[PDB]
């Protein structure tokens, strides 16, 4: 069987097949299963951002750590949805 994930947060936005959308609203009744999707970070060691794609599974999903639900505190730092890549 191949049942659909959930979206874990409701303001992802990650690249399907390189295209930047948000997981809450392309995903609105959650992912397909297998779905792949990449999630965008920050490198501190290179100054820059990336993406970490990721796996859907049947309804479950093991996020890309270095991603981030939320985060209090915004200060000065962009997200790194919003950086340019290395």
């Amino acid at each position: 069987t191949k049942a659909s994930c959930k979206l874990p947060v409701k303001k992802a936005t990650v690249v399907y097949q390189g295209e930047r959308v948000k997981i809450q609203e392309k995903f609105k009744n959650g992912m397909l299963h297998g779905d792949k999707v990449s999630f965008f970070c920050k490198n501190k060691e290179k100054k820059c951002s990336y993406t970490e794609d990721a796996q859907c599974i049947d309804g479950t999903i093991e996020v890309p750590k270095c991603f981030k639900e939320h985060s209090s505190l915004a200060f000065w730092k962009t997200d790194a949805s919003d950086v340019k890549p290395c």
